[PDB]
């Protein structure tokens, strides 16, 4: 599964993902979208989720909204 984010406002600009095992810091503060594909995903209030997870995803989730955390996690 891969992770995808603008810096702003919301999914309307810059484009960067994260599909990678494991977490990774995010700093696109815009939009933030996902696509499940039998690997699950969670985020993570603080960077390198170097802590609890806080919103996971089960089916992609194409959200434009501010953010909510910091990093994303995604098993594989």
């Amino acid at each position: 599964s891969a992770f995808t984010v603008w810096s702003g406002p919301g999914c309307n600009n810059r484009a960067e993902r994260y599909s990678k095992c494991g977490c990774s810091a995010i700093h696109q503060k815009g939009g933030y979208d996902f696509s499940y594909t039998g690997q699950t995903a969670a985020l993570y209030n603080q960077a390198g989720c170097s802590g609890v997870a806080h919103t996971r995803f089960g089916s992609s989730a194409r959200a434009c909204n501010p953010f909510g955390w910091k990093s994303i996690f995604i098993q594989c």
